[PDB]
This record gives structure tokens, C-alpha cells and sequence, in this order.
């Protein structure tokens, strides 16, 4: 397929040092995953980058979703438009360690991926959500059964994830 340059970690998990926005623009996947919060407020991190790439269309759509349905749950998800990046965006809420949220909900968050055959995704609960990215990758491998292409922005983190993988 159109995913190029990934390292194979397992039967179904692949990883690349890449900006998820640029990779979505190049591949136009069926599903891109957003690292969302429960309010779908896309201010920073991956969410802020994806929203900016849609010229704020993602935020306008999200505000309507919240007005109609209320907040997500931690560990939950919703499927919205992918705008100019993808057919669909799967907004998944991993726990935010900095808010005291239970890291065990990371497994629930990754289970949402199993409803989709192929996904382009970031590591959940990494970055500004405060969890250890090595732990996030382990939970991903052990939970997701569908095909997941992981994009890791930071080269030093990418190298550490690959070189410590077991």
C-alpha cells in the first residue's frame, strides 16, 4: 500500500519517525487517529497540529459534536470527518497522567483501534498527556489486532522506542 518507510515491529504494528500531519497529507488514509481530550478542544500537541492543518474545520465540527452529545469518556472515542487529511478521524481519549487519570484506561483507549482495519496513529497518552511512551507502545502492541502505522515526531524518542523494543 501507500505507507512507506515504516519499520515492522510485529505482524500488525509498524513505526516511523514522521510528522503525523505530513504523513496524513501524503497517504490520505482511511482513518487518522487524534489524541483527543474529552471536550474535543484541539489546542495543543497532536490535536492542535491536526486541527490547524484542517484550517479549524475539525474544531468547528467537534464543537457541534459536543453540543449535541456531551463530552467523551476517558478511554472512549468518536468517529468524525477526516477533512483534508483522511476519510475519517478517530478521536481517542487516552488518560492524562498530569490530571491524575488512571493509566489503566490506556488499554481501553487502544481497544477502539480494533474497530478499524487500518489506522495511522500517534502513541496515545504520550507527549503532553504525560505517560511513558515505552509503556504506551507496549500497551499498543498487546492490545491492537488491526493494522496500525505509528508516527513518532521526535527522532530521539523514535530511536529509543525501537532500540528498547521487546
Amino acid at each position: 500500500n501507500s505507507f512507506s518507510g515504516y519499520l515492522k515491529l510485529t505482524d500488525n504494528v509498524y513505526i516511523k519517525n514522521a510528522d503525523i500531519v505530513e504523513e496524513a497529507k501524503k497517504v490520505k488514509p482511511t482513518v487518522v487517529v487524534n489524541a483527543a481530550n474529552v471536550y474535543l478542544k484541539h489546542g495543543g500537541g497532536v490535536a492542535g497540529a491536526l486541527n490547524k492543518a484542517t484550517n479549524n474545520a475539525m474544531q468547528v465540527e467537534s464543537d457541534d459534536y459536543i453540543a449535541t452529545n456531551g463530552p467523551l469518556k476517558v478511554g472512549g472515542s468518536c468517529v468524525l470527518s477526516g477533512h483534508n487529511l483522511a476519510k475519517h478521524c478517530l478521536h481517542v481519549v487516552g488518560p492524562n497522567v498530569n490530571k491524575g487519570e488512571d493509566i489503566q484506561l490506556l488499554k481501553s483507549a487502544y481497544e477502539n483501534f480494533n474497530q478499524h482495519e487500518v489506522l495511522l496513529a500517534p502513541l496515545l497518552s504520550a507527549g503532553i498527556f504525560g505517560a511513558d511512551p515505552i509503556h504506551s507502545l507496549r500497551v499498543c502492541v498487546d492490545t491492537v489486532r488491526t493494522n496500525v502505522y505509528l508516527a513518532v515526531f521526535d527522532k530521539n524518542l523514535y530511536d529509543k522506542l525501537v532500540s528498547s523494543f521487546l
